[PDB]
C-alpha cells in the first residue's frame, strides 16, 4: 500500500546529486559523514539543478555565496524505495516495523535490507521532492552512507562571478522560453549606463529643478514621473522607451511607485548590508513594471533591455531618496542593484521552470475578478475512445461584489462528443440550476443557465460539465479547434472570458 | 458503489416535487409518466423542490406552480449511490449492460436483491455540490403508488412576481435576510413618485440635455443627478448607509444606470424575461443591492426600496443620454430588478463556506490562497506525532511577493516541525526560518524569495507536531486560521486560510 512499485528499482552504480554549502565543496569529496527523528539521514536529489538550490550560505541565504553541486554513487545493486507518503508512524506500522526505533534507523538494518532490498547491498527512499515537481529526494541511511563516492558536479565559488549568477546560470541550463541571460554584460551595461545618464544635460537640468528636501509623497511621484519622462528621451533606453510605452504596467507611474516605495524601506543599517537590502525589497509589490513582467510572460529578456529597465530604476531610487528618506547618499548604483538583480534571478527561474498556466489541471484562473477552476486534475481530462458519459466540475466565485455568469461555450464534434443537455447543470451555493443548451455550430454548443447565477465574496458557484460520447472512436487533434471550456461572466458588446483548458487522453 | 451508510428502509417514505404552474392540482391526482435515468425525480428538501416550480417558457421571470409531498405506502428502500454513472453502476451491480438503470430499478427482481423486504427501491444520489440535500431517482411504474399532497401552492398566494416562492425559501433560515417584498413594492412606488416631484430634483431634470450625448458627458449629468437625489429626506437612510464604502457610491450608480439604458431597446422593455436576461448579465449590481465584502448591507425593507427608487430615476434619467426608447424605469425595469435581488438574497441565506474555509479560495490584493483539499484544512488532534497541510498560493498578473506564514502553535501539545515546514514555487522546493513570536504564534519566513504571479504559484506544506496525545481544546487556540503574509504596505497584506480542530475518525 505503502511503496509505489512504479517508481522502486534495483540499479548498479546508482547516482544522486547533493547540494553543499561554501567550504564543504572540497572536503564533502572525502566521505559522507554525519556531523557532530525519523528521517535523520543524508539527503540527495535525482535533479541535479534542484540540488543546485541547496547550495547557498545558510548564514545569508537570501544573497549569500553558493557552494557546490556533488554526485555520489553506490557500489554494486542499490535499491530505491518510493514511499507514498511521508508519515513515518504510517510508514512503519505498515510495513510490519517496530514503531519504537527510528525509520531511518531501521532502513539501515540488515533485517531491512533483506526484507525490502531485493538482493541489493542497501536501500535508499524515495519521495516526491515537492508539490509542482517531477524531482525526488533520496532519504540515505548515515552509515550505510559510508559506501558512497563523491565527485563534483561543479563549484559555483571556483566560476568566480559576482552574486549568485553561477548558480543561476546552471540552474538555466535545465531548459537549454528559456531565459538564459548573461549577467556579466547585464552588470556592466548597468554601470555604463547608469554613468552615462547621470553625465547628461537634462538629466542634469532635471535633477536641478529636485526639491532635494523631504517633501510628501505626492510632489515625489510626481517629480519622479517627470523625471522618468525626461530620463526616457535619453538614447541610452531608447529601446526601453519603445518596450514600456503601451502596456500600462510600465508607465512612469509604476517606475515612480516602485522607486518611492524603495527609499521609504531602505534606512542606512539596511543599506548597509546585501542581505538585509535584498530582504527589504523582497516584499515590496510592483517589482513587475521594472522586471517587465506581466501577463504570464517576461518581456524584458534581452541582456541590452534588461540593462536599461535596471538602470532607469538605479537614477529614480538615487532621486527618490532625499525626497521621501531618512537616508544620505549612493545605495541607488551599489547594494540595489545587487539586490534588484538577484531577485530578476528569483523570478526569472520561477517562469523557466515547468509550470501549469492558470486554467489547466487545477491552477485558478483570475480575470475581471472572477476565480475559476476545475475541480480536480482528472475534471480537465476529457476522456475518449468509449461509447459514453463523463462529467467535468469547475468551481467559479468571484472576489467580492455579485458578478454574473452568463454561461459556458463547450466543445463539441460530431458523433464523437456530445453536450449532455440533461446533466448539465450549475449549482450556487447548492442551488441547483439547469440550463438551456444550444449548438452555436457543429464545434460549439453555448449552454446558459435557466436562472440568474451570480457569484462573489460567500457566494461560489459549481459548474457540472457533462459529456456524451455515440461512438467508442477515440478523438484526434484534427477534429478540436478548442482546448478549452469558455465560462462567460458580465458583458461590457462582448463577454468576460474565462478559460479552463482540458487534455483529451485515453484511458 | 453502494454507500450503505445513506441507505435505509423506511416506512411511509415521503420526499416532495416542485410542480410548474397549471400542474398543481393536476398532479395530486397520482404520479404518471407524460434513458438510464428516465424517471421520476424528488428531493428530500422542499425548499430545493420549490426552485423546480417556476415556468419552463419564462424560467428567468415566469410565475411559480408550487411544491407536493409524495407518499409511497408500505415499506420502501432508498439506495444511495456513489457514483452518477450508470455503465459503472450496471457493472459493479451485476445487471444487464443492455437494458435501463431505471427500467431494471423497478422489477421484481432487482427489488429482491436490493429491496431489503421492501416493495420496491427508490434510487438516492447527491444533490448538488454545496448542497446537503439528495435528489430521488424513482421507477415511474412503481411511482404510480405514490400518495400525493400539497405542500405548498405559490400561486394561491396571490403575490406578485416570484415573491411567495422566495417567501417560501428564506423559511429555511427562519443572517437570513427574510424580506417583505409587498412592503418593498409599495415603498418603492412611493418614493419613485414622492421624488419624481421635488423641486431640486425637477430642476435637476431641467439641466438635462435630455438628448443622446458622450457616455463621458452622461455620467457626469447622472453623479450630478444622484448628489442632488441623494439630498430628499426619502433617501436620507440610504445617503447615510452609502456614504463611506466606494461599492456604494453615485459614481456606481451613475455607472449601473448608465449600462442599463445601453442594454435595454424597445423590443426588451415591452417583455419582463427579456428586460431579465439582459439585466442579468451586467456588472456592478451589488452597488444598488448594498452587497460588497460578503455581506448584504441593504437588509431593511426600507433601505431597499430607497435604493431601488434612486436607482430608478437613474436609469429614467440614463435613457434620453444614452439610450432608445420611452415607462421603463418604473415598470419592468423595477419588476426585473426585484427578482435578481432576490436571486442574490437567496444566495446569500443557503448555508456556504467563507472565502478560506474548507477548499474555497481567500482572494485579498490580488492574490489567490486555499487550503490544497478539505483535509489539509483541518487539524487533527488526540494523538501523538505529525501531521501535514497544503495552501495553494498564485497572483492574478505581476509578481507579488509572499513574505511569511503566522502559524498557531500550543506550549506543549502543537509545535511546528521546522524540518517538513517548507513553500515550493513552480516546484523549486524552499526551506523556511521559523521563529516564534510568543507562546501562540510562530513566524516562518522563507530562505530564498518568494515570487507569486500568472504563470508562478506556490505550494505552502505546513507540518505541525503533537507532543501529547490530549485534545487541543477550543480554550487553548486564539485564532482559528493560517496568516499567510504578502506584500508589505507598515502592514502586509493579510491572506487567511481559515481551519477546523478535529478528532480522529
Amino acid at each position: 500500500d505503502v511503496v509505489d512499485s512504479s517508481k522502486s528499482f534495483v540499479m548498479e552504480n546508482f547516482s544522486s546529486y547533493h547540494g553543499t554549502k561554501p567550504g564543504y565543496v572540497d572536503s564533502i569529496q572525502k566521505g559522507i559523514q554525519k556531523p557532530k527523528d525519523d528521517w535523520e539521514g543524508f539527503y540527495s536529489t535525482d535533479n541535479k539543478y534542484d540540488a543546485a538550490g541547496y547550495s547557498v550560505d545558510n548564514e545569508n541565504p537570501l544573497s549569500g555565496k553558493a557552494g557546490g553541486v556533488v554526485k555520489v554513487t553506490y557500489p554494486g545493486l542499490t535499491k530505491v524505495l518510493a514511499l507514498k507518503v511521508d508519515n513515518a508512524e504510517t510508514i512503519k506500522k505498515e510495513l510490519g516495523l517496530s514503531l519504537t526505533e527510528p525509520l531511518m534507523e531501521q532502513v539501515g538494518t540488515e533485517e531491512f535490507i533483506k526484507r525490502f532490498g531485493d538482493g541489493a547491498s542497501r536501500v535508499v527512499l524515495s519521495l516526491p521532492f515537492a508539490e509542482g515537481s517531477s524531482s525526488v529526494k533520496y532519504i540515505n541511511n548515515w552509515e550505510q552512507a559510508k559506501a558512497l563516492s563523491v565527485e563534483l558536479e561543479i563549484n559555483f565559488e571556483t566560476r568566480g562571478k559576482r552574486g549568485q549568477d553561477a548558480m543561476y546560470e546552471y540552474m538555466a541550463q535545465a531548459c537549454a522560453s528559456c531565459i538564459n541571460l548573461d549577467w556579466d554584460v547585464i552588470r556592466d551595461k548597468t554601470k555604463t549606463k547608469i554613468e552615462s545618464l547621470k553625465e547628461h544635460g537634462p538629466i542634469k537640468n532635471k535633477m536641478s529643478e529636485s526639491p532635494n528636501k523631504t517633501v510628501s509623497e505626492e510632489k515625489a511621484k510626481q517629480y519622479l514621473e517627470e523625471f522618468h519622462q525626461t530620463a526616457l528621451e535619453h538614447p541610452e533606453l531608447s529601446e526601453l522607451k519603445t518596450v514600456t510605452g503601451t502596456n500600462p504596467v510600465f508607465a512612469g507611474a509604476n517606475y515612480a511607485a516602485w522607486a518611492v516605495n524603495v527609499a521609504q524601506v531602505i534606512d542606512s543599517e539596511t543599506a548597509d548590508n546585501l542581505e538585509k537590502t535584498t530582504a527589504a525589497l523582497s516584499i515590496l509589490p510592483g517589482i513587475g513594471s521594472v522586471m517587465g513582467i506581466a501577463d504570464g510572460a517576461v518581456h524584458h529578456n534581452t541582456e541590452e533591455i534588461v540593462a536599461q529597465s535596471i538602470a532607469l530604476s538605479s537614477l529614480m531610487v538615487a532621486q527618490a531618496i532625499p525626497l521621501v528618506g531618512e537616508l544620505v547618499d549612493g545605495f541607488a548604483a551599489y547594494n540595489f542593484v545587487e539586490s534588484i538583480i538577484n531577485l530578476f534571478q528569483v523570478v526569472h527561474n520561477s517562469y523557466n521552470r515547468p509550470a501549469y498556466s492558470p486554467g489547466h489541471k487545477t491552477q485558478p484562473f483570475l480575470h475581471d475578478g472572477y476565480a475559476v477552476s476545475w475541480n480536480t486534475v482528472e475534471d480537465s481530462i476529457i476522456r475518449t475512445g468509449f461509447q459514453g458519459e463523463s462529467g467535468h466540475d469547475i468551481k467559479i466565485t468571484a472576489e467580492n461584489t455579485p458578478l454574473p455568469i452568463a454561461g459556458v461555450l463547450l466543445p463539441t464534434i460530431p458523433g464523437k462528443l456530445d453536450v449532455n443537455k440533461s446533466k448539465t447543470h450549475i449549482s450556487v451555493n447548492g442551488r441547483k440550476i439547469r440550463m438551456r443548451c444550444r449548438a452555436i455550430d457543429g464545434d460549439v454548443t453555448f449552454c446558459r443557465p435557466k436562472s440568474p447565477v451570480y457569484v462573489g465574496n460567500g457566494v461560489h458557484a459549481n459548474l457540472h460539465v457533462a459529456f456524451h460520447r455515440s461512438s467508442s472512436e477515440k478523438i484526434h487533434s484534427n477534429e478540436i479547434s478548442s482546448d478549452s471550456i469558455g465560462v462567460l461572466g458580465y458583458q461590457k458588446k462582448v463577454n468576460s472570458k474565462l478559460s479552463l483548458f482540458f487534455e483529451i487522453k485515453s484511458m
